[PDB]
């Protein structure tokens, strides 16, 4: 569970498998009940599962349709390569439709069921009866890291956290020997509404502005000086001068509003918010991890409900 | 279809549907073949749909035991979104579903239980289905629903890259380039970005190629971006040797998303694989290629070069643009 | 729901799709008590959706006899793209089509006539309903219909008002309104934007409430557009009398947009009603109120007034929103 | 016709009526060529429109369902207009839906079709089988005048081309003797792309620009000086003035165009190039009608395939 903030989803578990168990003992408790033949029922049930399987077939043999189009692109050219990805695995797929279509012949008119099956399962292609459920697309999505955030939480830390908080440490005392000595961490701030406005006291006029750390310089990506700064802020409380820390607004989260704007993205208000929560819990599971990540940064998550930005960064800067 | 390289994949396209149809045709002509009788042709498909409805509907329940942990979070407290969640629209799936209970009781069925020992029978095979795992999507089906919902990371990182840098510095970079040439040969009025497929991306360019050597930067650019006062936009001109003599200067520079996808390749808590890579990197291509010809403000003044490695061109690669 | 004034509708609802579900639970009761045979009812459905179906076939095929005209200047000289538009989607429809076709052909029917028969009963049928008109739309569907894929006026207009002027104006609006309190009581730091339903709209303020009364006016704004060198932006100032005191000054307009509305209803070139007026007029002030709600431009440096006239208010209103 | 552009297209004409006619014909052709009774077909006939009158009253009553929540916003608080409404004319429809349910009930078990009837309906509702094709919804808003472009282009000639044209004759010659003569028209360009650059010289180096004319002002909207402004450009042939005209795109063009950006605005760019085609037909129209330009003005059109632009003007400026 997040310690962020309370909005923050959890990663899902496992209890679609626990109610997927409780529904295989009141089935099995049901057939015991209605005493029906035991055999009737292997035999019905292994009829179905031969017929699902089938109807698999059928749906990646039209699928099939369309991967071989993109062999050469997507499959770099092997056919074998495009029936894996339609079918998963040739020979565990192959294997079960053999024995589907044996027991499917045998335990039984074969022909016209197979034409049944085969007009029942285009309709669901034409009419699109498969689409999945949003909560079974978001479950694909997040076991597989199929996510917005889930890329842009890495581009974070990968380019900006991961070169500037090892050399922040060095530059805060640098800046205090130069000159209310500054709190040793960066402070960053992640509002889940992806306000992120470019000037920092417009957001709360009780946060101030400050001289600015030593530039940082790197050679980056075939540009010889990439220039990395940080901007100090002093805190108000009750008018005067209560805390001072380096404070900055997660720039990723400006990406997801903007993405939200523009009709080319394909990317809602929905979409943005939800991103939005996992960008912070994947940002704290890698910082957790991280070894850069020492002490040297903390995250602020908050959601405006007139709002208390400033006593925020306080708080936590107190804590 | 992308113009940027022949191995960048085109859009998903109906192939599927098409497919779908030659099927339904060639299975109706099926069973006009077999002169079984109608009535029970329509009988048993409707009474297939039906059984495929109420799985559906088994199915969703057992999803909704785990979307109801988080519903204070994910779902705003509220129990209909949920359920919506779980059973896509809950009008139209209780109007089918009511259609399935009802043609199920009152038909007769020869292939099938009757209702109650059917409801037995599928709840059990639909409970093996979620245990074992008997009905997960294809990879390539994943894939459909990814690029259709735009679940990639690629995506993503297009757009950040996009919105973030390219967006405000091609407006200032023509000024930047006309002042670098007037206070001075005259470099190119264009930015060149640098696509590797493999995402190879050294640091420095020069080790990339030695045919290519850098020269004086351009004026830096500044702006308050994300609570940062004014932060520095720099670039970095370069010039191309020709058998040993400057054949063209350019402004350049490697497109720096795609160092990230090549982490994200290393660290293990990423989940990101190798194949991954090499798809998203494409994708990337992809998506940037889509948001510039739209973008009003990268008409003309934007260049992207994208190469896979096969005594590498790579300096040819950016003369070639050059001269076109 | 919209919070400028209460006779603003609220955007359309799935009441209709309840309703719907309503009445299929009741008619699959009235059916179960019925006591009618189960094969004839699902024969009898399937049979009405496939007349249906065919009769849509032909309605397209009378539509595409039209289309066919502006293959070239609407379609992009593609027939495809023709039959596109006239069927919905030629993959589906003909899938549906076969089955209906299928169906139809094959199974027993009493309540119909034979398949050719039928036919051309069903195309005699279509005929009669384009020709005379008897399947047009409700106004309450094409309203529906409106407003779920954003054709009213109103929409264009609230764009256009958004795009052009606020946008531009506002983020200089404070910058202004500093300037102007810094050189010279002071005025409020919000432009106060007046919204009459009815759509009057008066050039001269003065005219429509004596206790409002004009000041010297803003700074002039001045910026390039569409090919035209800078052009001015101009605000005026007012003040407010109660009892014929200063109780408020304030920077104030009329939505230019409403004067459109306005005159529209009075050319009739413009096939423009007084009804539709006072529809778009409304939609006019939803769809501006769900604009600047998400403008980040436009926060909390605007504010739109509503009213109708039932001796009017009007100044009372504004110094109603200055001092809340 | 329109005479802009070739791209432009013409209003919707009867097509559709000579094809239904054709198909009557056939129809009828084809019952006489069958040889059934003619009674059965009359009979057959009637039935189905009942059927389908009925089908139309259980709709009608399904969107009432959902009007009457709007009675006092959009129906001002009266019953009976949200019942015409959703029925269009209660005295009509009445009249015919108690010819269909005599005629139903009389020729022919009534019960249970009528419930197998509303059950067909309401499945049209919930899985949306009575969705409008697209040339269907574009035919009904170019009648019903239900388009964004409609809008504009009267909102441009009412505002800006109406105050402004009848100014502008009297303004020009003002020029002309305070100073080369510039010709005696305003020149609109109407990019179809919706292209509209706030800098003109940036569309084509050869159109370079020129001083401004007088200033014109009015009281409009509780604003007490609006101010009109328009420039003048000259046009480069062989590197040398070849012409000098008043020069303008069309603004709601741009406006177009930023709803196509905006994903709030639910605007494609297919919805953007079909309304920019409608606002140069209508306001060509608009404008041929309109008292104000007796030869004031001259529209521009063109569609970008290095293109002419500068030679665009010149050539209509030269006719
Ligand atoms: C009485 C019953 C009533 C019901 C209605 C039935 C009426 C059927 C009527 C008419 C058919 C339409 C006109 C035919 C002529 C055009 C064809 C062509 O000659 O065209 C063919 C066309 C190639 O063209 P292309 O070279 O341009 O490629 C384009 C590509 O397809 C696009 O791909 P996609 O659409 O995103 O998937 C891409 O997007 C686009 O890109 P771009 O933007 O550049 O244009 C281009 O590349 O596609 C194909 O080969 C597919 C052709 C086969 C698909 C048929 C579907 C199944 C149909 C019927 C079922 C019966 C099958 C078996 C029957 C025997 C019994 C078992
Ligand atoms: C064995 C069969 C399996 C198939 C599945 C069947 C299972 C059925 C199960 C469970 C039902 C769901 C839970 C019920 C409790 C919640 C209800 C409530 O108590 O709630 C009621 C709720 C009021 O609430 P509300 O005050 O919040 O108003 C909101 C408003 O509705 C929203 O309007 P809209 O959705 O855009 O149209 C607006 O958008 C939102 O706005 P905001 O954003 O502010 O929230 C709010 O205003 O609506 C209603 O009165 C409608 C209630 C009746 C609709 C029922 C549909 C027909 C259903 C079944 C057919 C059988 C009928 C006849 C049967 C007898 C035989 C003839
Ligand atoms: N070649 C190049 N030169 C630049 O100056 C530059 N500036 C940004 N970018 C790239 O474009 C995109 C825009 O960055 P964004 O701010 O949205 O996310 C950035 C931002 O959140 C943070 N970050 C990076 N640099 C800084 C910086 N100087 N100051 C504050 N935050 C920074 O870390 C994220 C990833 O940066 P990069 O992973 O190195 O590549 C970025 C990014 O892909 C640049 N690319
Ligand atoms: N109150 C107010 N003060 C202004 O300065 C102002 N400027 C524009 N607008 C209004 O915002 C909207 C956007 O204008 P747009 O340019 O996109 O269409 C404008 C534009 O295409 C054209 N037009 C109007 N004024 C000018 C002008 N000065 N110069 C060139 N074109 C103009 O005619 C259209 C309708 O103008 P109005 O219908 O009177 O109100 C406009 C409009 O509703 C203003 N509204
Ligand atoms: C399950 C099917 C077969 C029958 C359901 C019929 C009705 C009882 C359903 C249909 C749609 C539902 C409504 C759709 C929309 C809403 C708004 C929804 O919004 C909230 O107030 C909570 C959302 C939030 O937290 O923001 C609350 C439930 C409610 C009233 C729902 C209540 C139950 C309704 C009427
Ligand atoms: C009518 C139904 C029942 C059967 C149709 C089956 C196929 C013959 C159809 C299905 C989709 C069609 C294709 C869908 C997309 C295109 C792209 C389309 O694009 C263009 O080149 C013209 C558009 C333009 O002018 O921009 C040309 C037709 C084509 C090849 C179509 C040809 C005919 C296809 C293969
Ligand atoms: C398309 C066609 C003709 C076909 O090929 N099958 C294969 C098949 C099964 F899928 C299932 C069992 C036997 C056969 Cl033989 C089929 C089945 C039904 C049916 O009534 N299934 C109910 C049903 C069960 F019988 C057992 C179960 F465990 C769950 C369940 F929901 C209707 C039509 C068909
Ligand atoms: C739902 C139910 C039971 C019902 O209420 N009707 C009313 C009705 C008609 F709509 C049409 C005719 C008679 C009746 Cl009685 C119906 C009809 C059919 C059918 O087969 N219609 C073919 C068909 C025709 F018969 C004549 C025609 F001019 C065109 C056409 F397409 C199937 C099921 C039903």
């Amino acid at each position: 569970h997040s310690s962020l903030h309370p909005s923050i989803p959890c990663p899902r578990g496992h209890g679609a498998q626990k109610a997927a168990l409780v529904l295989l003992s009141a089935c099995l408790v049901t057939l015991w009940g209605l005493g029906e033949p035991p055999e009737h029922t292997l035999r019905y049930l292994v009829l179905h599962l031969a017929s699902l399987q089938l109807g698999l077939l059928l749906n990646g043999v039209c699928s099939l349709a369309e991967e071989l189009r993109h062999i050469h692109s997507r499959y770099r050219g092997s056919y074998w390569r495009t029936v894996r990805a339609c079918l998963g695995c040739p020979l565990r797929r192959g294997a079960l439709l053999l024995l589907s279509i044996y027991f499917y012949y045998s335990l039984p008119p074969f022909t016209w069921m197979l034409a049944l099956l085969g007009l029942s399962q285009a309709l669901n292609i034409l009419l699109g009866l498969k689409g999945l459920a949003p909560a079974e697309i978001s479950a694909v999505c997040e076991k597989g890291n199929f996510n917005v955030a889930h890329g842009l939480a890495w581009s974070y830390y990968i380019g900006y956290l991961r070169l500037i908080l090892p050399e922040l440490q060095a530059r805060i005392r640098t800046y205090n020997q130069h000159y209310g000595a500054v709190s040793q961490r960066l402070y960053i701030l992640l509002p889940l509404d992806c306000g992120v406005p470019d000037n920092l006291s417009m957001a709360d006029p009780n946060i101030r502005f400050l001289d600015k750390l030593p530039q940082q310089t790197g050679d980056r990506a075939g540009i010889k000086d990439r220039v990395y700064s940080n901007s100090i802020y002093e805190l108000l409380e009750n008018g005067q001068r209560a805390g001072t820390c380096v404070l900055e607004y997660a720039t990723p989260l400006q990406t997801l509003f903007a993405m939200s704007q523009y009709s080319q993205a394909g990317f809602s208000r929905e979409d943005r918010l939800e991103q939005a929560k996992l960008f912070c819990r994947t940002l704290e599971d890698i910082l957790a991890d991280a070894p850069e990540s020492q002490n040297n940064c903390r995250l602020i998550a908050y959601q405006e409900p007139s709002f208390s930005l400033s006593q925020e960064v306080l708080r936590h800067l107190r804590q």
